[PDB]
């Protein structure tokens, strides 16, 4: 059945949704990328809304918040975890089948968390994609790493035999309030050197992801854009 929306609001919110989408597409042939929907804070409905028009890729932000949209909606969605990641939290996190990908392992103690949680709960789904994050910003940040030495020690633990059940994906940054984006396509050229990685970056939210567009990013994750 379905959680039941308004008509004027599904035309409204496909109409805002295929009109970034537009945007995403013109900027990308300038220069696919992926569109992460991002609903935090936003009604299961408008979730709904967007699912039934073909999105699939979803951000969210709170765990039990995320934890709940899961059982409401289709199995089948791709849930992005993009908010602030606790290590005791791993474990709830890691029960949600469909958790396609968590962008905000910012600790080698979460990453290791999170393995071992998943290898616990969901031995048999897909690997969670993983984003490591980063604090591009040159002064100092509640998330993301910015030393080099224990970024390293991240991505090493990522491609060790020991890491099953995460998969390293790329990296993330929230950015600052472009130089940011630069500073974060810098670690990727770094890391890849080092590693023999070709990471995917994710940078670009409803302000600047023309930008982040224009500097190289392979996802963006926009919410106001499109709920409006
Ligand atoms: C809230 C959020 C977004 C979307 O921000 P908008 O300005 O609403 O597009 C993207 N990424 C993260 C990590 C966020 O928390």
């Amino acid at each position: 059945t379905g959680i039941t929306y308004d008509e004027d609001r599904k035309t409204q919110l496909i109409a805002q949704y295929e009109s970034v989408r537009e945007v995403v597409n013109a900027e990308a042939k300038n220069v696919k990328i992926l569109l992460l929907v991002v609903s935090k804070l936003k009604p299961a409905s408008d979730i709904q809304i967007l699912y039934d028009h073909g999105v699939r890729e979803f951000g969210e932000n709170y765990v039990q918040e995320l934890i709940e949209k899961a059982k409401l909606l289709p199995d089948d969605i791709k849930w992005h975890f993009i908010g602030g990641l606790q290590t005791n939290k791993c474990k709830d996190l890691a029960k949600v089948p469909n958790l396609y990908s968590v962008e905000t392992i910012d600790s080698l103690k979460k990453a290791k968390k999170l393995n071992e949680s998943r290898a616990k709960f969901q031995p048999d789904c897909n690997p969670i994609l993983c984003n490591v994050q980063i604090n591009t910003s040159h002064e100092d940040q509640k998330s993301g790493l910015n030393n080099e030495a224990e970024i390293f020690e991240v991505i090493d633990f990522f491609l060790s035999e020991e890491c099953k059940y995460i998969k390293l994906n790329g990296l993330m940054t929230i950015g600052s309030w472009n130089r940011d984006f630069a500073t974060l396509v810098e670690w990727k050229k770094k890391i890849d050197a080092k590693f023999g990685t070709s990471l995917k970056l994710s940078m670009g939210m409803s302000a600047d992801f023309r930008e982040a567009i224009r500097q190289g990013t392979a996802e963006v994750r926009i919410g106001t854009d499109i709920f409006g």
